[PDB]
C-alpha cells in the first residue's frame, strides 16, 4: 500500500534510512558500554563515564529523528536486532577515545553514502535533511575525538595513569 | 538589459520563480476559499475555518519570499492572473482536508521541479533557498494533512457529523 | 435553500458584495506589485516598498471582512479570478502614488454604488456596515495619497531623483 | 580477579543482573517501536505515541540503574544483543496497550525471580534494591495499563476509531 | 601524513579552501583601505567610513571560519601574502560602492566555483558549508551594494556633493 | 596638495607611520597563523589558540589606530602587501611563545625608532601618541611573553607534552 503522504521517496532511500536507524542505535549501545566501563571501581574515571553517557543519549536522539523522518516521508520503520558492542572491556581512556573516533568515521561513511543515494535519487529533501542534521555534527564529533586522542597521547597515555586522571579532570570535567 | 546584481541566475530559473509565485498565490486563494466555507452558518466549524485561514496567510508569505528572491538575484517579477479555486462549496471537513493534501502535493512537485532546475543550472544559491525555506515545510504540511485525513476517516467522517464537530474541537481547536 | 439566517438581504446586494470582494482582492494585488517594484535593485526605495506592502495587506483585510459580512447575512461567496495589475513596471514613486490615487477613487466609487444599492433595497444594516467600515477609510486614503502626490510634485519628482529619495526617508520612513 | 569492593555478592546474582539489564533494554526497544507506530500518517495518534516514547525512555533508565548497581557491587557488565520487538505493526491503540500489559507482567516475573534469588543468597542489599526501585514501579505500571485497556474496551475499541481518538485526547493528552 | 580526522576531503578542495582564505583576507584589506579613505579630512564621510570598516571586520570573520573549516576537515592551512588593494584613493562614495560591488561579485564567483568543486568531489559537507555560511550572504551583500549604487546615482552623485553627504546621513547613518 | 589640517608633521614621520601600519598588520597575521596552528587536531591546545587569536585582533586595532593618526595629522595612508608569516607550522606552544617574544621586541624596536624620529623632528604630539598608546603596551606584552616562556621551560616543555597541556589549562585558560 502506498502512503497518502509519500512523494519522491525511493524504496532504496527508505531501506537506507532503516539501516541508518539501526546503526545509530548501535552507536548509542557502544557508548553506553564505554560509559559504564569507566564507572567500574577499577577504572573510576567519572568524567570519561559522563562524556560517553552523553554521547549515548545523543545517538539515541539521532536514531529517533531518523524514525520521524521515515514516517514524515511515508516510509515504514523496520527495526532489527541491536548487536552488542565488539568489546566488554575498553582498556583505557585513550583506547575508548580511539574506538569512538573509528566508530564516528564509520557512521560518517554511512551518512555520506546515504547522502549520495539521495542525490542519485533526486531527493533534495532527504539530502538537505542529512546535510542539515547529520553531516556537520559528524565532522564536529570526529574533530573533537581527534583533539582528545591527540591530547591523551601527548600527556603520556595510556601508560601514564596520571595523564588519564588529569585529562578526566581538566578536559572532560568542564 | 542585465541587472547589476545578476550573477549565475539562468533565465529559466527566473521564469520558474515567477511561476512558483503564481502557484503560491493560487494556493493562498484556495485556502481563503476553504476558510470561509467553514464560516457559513450551515457549516459552522470555526476551527476548520481558522485552520485554513492560517494556511492561506502562510501561502501569501511563501509568495512574498519568492518575490524577494526574484529581486535579490536580479530577476524581474511578472505577475499573472490568480485563478479562482476549483470549488465554491468544499462539502465537508474531510473533503477539504483531502483537497488540501492534493494541493500541497501539487505545490511540492512544482518545488522539486524548481530545485531540479536549479541543480541542472549549477545554481546552488537557488537550490539551497528552495531546500531551506520550502522543501521541509512542504513535507511537514503534507504529513500533517495526512494525519488529519486519517483521524477524520477513522472517526467516521464525513457521514458522522459528530466526527467533524469533535475533530474541530479537539484537534483543530487547541 | 434559503439560509436560515437570511433576512432583508436582497439578491442584488449579495452579488454586489461578491463583486466588491473581488475588487478588494484586486487592489491588494496592485499594491503587492507596486511594493516589490520598489524593492528592485535599480529602484531601491525601501519605504515606498513598505508603504505599498502595508496597503496590500490592508486591502486583503477589507476583502475578508466582506466575506465575513456575506456569511453573516446568509449570502453565498463566489470568488472569481484575480486579474493581474495593469502594469509590471510602476516607473517611479510619484507615478505609483498617482496610480494608487486613481485606484482608491475607483474603489470608492464602487463602494458608493454599493451603498446606494443598500439604501435602494432598504437594507440599513448593509448601509451602516459600508459607512462604518469603508467610507471614511476611503476618504482618508484618498486624502493621504493626494497629500503624497502634492509633496512629491512640489519637491521636483519624478525628474529630481533627490526628491523621491528624501520623500522616502522623511515622509514614508516616519 | 575479585573486585576490591565485592562483598556478599553471589555469581548467580551477578549473572541475573546482566540478564535483567538486557530485558530492560529490550522493553525500551519494544516501547520505541510502539511509539513510532503511532507516529505513522495512517495511524496518527500523537498521545499514544508520546505515552510509549516516555515508557521507552523510562526502561532505558531502568537498565542504566542496574548497570550502576552491577558496578557498585563489583560485578561485571556483559552486554548482549538487544532483540528486535515481536511486531513491526502494532495494529491499534488497544492492541499496543495489551501487548504492553503482557510485557510488563513478564518484566515483573523476572524481577520477582531476581528478588527470590537475592533472598536465597542472603543478599539483603540486592533484595532491597529490587523492592525499592522496581517492584512497586512494576505494580503501578501494570495497574495503569490495565486501567487503560479497560477504558479502551468499554469505549468500543478497536472497532470504534472514535474511541481511540477520544482516549488519545482525554486520557493520554493529560 | 594523513590527518586522523580526514575523511572524504579532496586535496583539490583543501587547496581551493586555502585560496578562498587568502581572497577573504584580501577583501578585508580592500574594505579597510576604503574605510580610512572616507576618514580623510578632505573626504570626511563618517558613515561611509563606518560602513566599510564593518565590512572589513566581516571579511576577516569569513576568513577565520574558512580556517576553522580547514582544520575541522583535517586539511592544512597555508597562508600567502595579502596583496594590497588596487587603489589608494577611492575617489568618492559612489566609486567605492561600485568597487565594492565588483569585488563582492568576484568573491561570489570564487565561492560558486568552490561549491562546484565540492559537488564534483562528492563532498556534501563542504557543499552545505558553503551554501549555509557564504552563498546567501554574498547575494545579500551584492543586492545591498546594488541598492546603494542606485540611490547614489539617482541622487546625483558623484557630481553632486550634497548627494553623498545626505546619503551618508540618511542611509548609512541608519 | 598640503592638507588643510597638516601642521608640524614631517614627511619622514608620515612615511614611518605607513611603515608601522604595515608592521602591525604583519604582526596581526603572524598571530592569526599561530592561533590556527594550535587549532589543528594534531596540536589541539585550545587556549594557546585563543591567546594568539586575541593578540591578532589586538595588533589589528594597533594598525587601525595608526591609520586614524595618519588622517588626524593630515598625512596620507599608503598600504603595502602584508607578507605571510615566516612559518606555517609553529612546532609547539613554547616555540610559538618564543617566536611571539621575538616578534614583539622587533615591533618595539620599530616604535622606539619612530619615537626617536618624532623627537628629532620636534613633533611632541606624535611622540606623546607613541608613548601613550604603544610603548608601555609593548613592555607589558614583552614581559608577559617572557613570563610564559619561563614557565613553559621550567615545566619541561617542549619535550614533556604534559607541560604544554597543563600550561594551556592553568595559565592560558583563565
Ligand atoms: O545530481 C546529479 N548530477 O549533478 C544527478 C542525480 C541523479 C541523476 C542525474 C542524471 O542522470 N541526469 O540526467 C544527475
Ligand atoms: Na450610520
Ligand atoms: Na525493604
Ligand atoms: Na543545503
Ligand atoms: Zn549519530
Ligand atoms: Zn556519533
Ligand atoms: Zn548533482
Ligand atoms: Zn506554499
Ligand atoms: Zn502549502
Ligand atoms: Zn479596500
Ligand atoms: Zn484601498
Ligand atoms: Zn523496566
Ligand atoms: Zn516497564
Ligand atoms: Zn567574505
Ligand atoms: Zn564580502
Ligand atoms: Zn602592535
Ligand atoms: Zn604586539
Ligand atoms: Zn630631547
Amino acid at each position: 500500500s502506498t502512503s497518502q503522504v509519500r512523494q519522491n521517496y525511493h524504496q532504496d532511500s527508505e531501506a537506507a534510512i532503516n539501516r541508518q536507524i539501526n546503526l545509530e542505535l548501535y552507536a548509542s549501545y557502544v557508548y553506553l558500554s564505554m560509559s559504564y566501563y569507566f564507572d567500574r571501581d577499577d577504572v573510576a574515571l567519572k568524567n570519561f563515564a559522563k562524556y560517553f553517557l552523553h554521547q549515548s543519549h545523543e545517538e539515541r536522539e539521532h536514531a529517533e529523528k531518523l524514525m520521524k523522518l521515515q514516517n514524515q516521508r511515508g516510509g515504514r520503520i523496520f527495526l532489527q536486532d541491536i548487536q552488542k558492542p565488539d568489546e566488554d572491556d575498553w582498556e583505557s581512556g585513550l583506547n575508548a577515545m580511539e574506538a569512538a573516533l573509528h566508530l564516528e568515521k564509520n557512521v560518517n561513511q554511512s551518512l555520506l553514502e546515504l547522502h549520495k543515494l539521495a542525490h542519485d535519487k533526486n531527493d533534495p529533501h532527504l539530502a538537505d535533511f542529512i546535510e542539515t542534521h547529520y553531516l556537520n555534527e559528524q565532522v564536529k564529533a570526529i574533530k573533537e575525538l581527534g583533539d582528545h586522542v591527540t591530547n591523551l597521547r601527548k600527556m603520556g597515555a595510556p601508560e601514564s595513569g596520571l595523564a588519564e586522571y588529569l585529562f578526566d579532570k581538566h578536559t572532560l570535567g568542564d
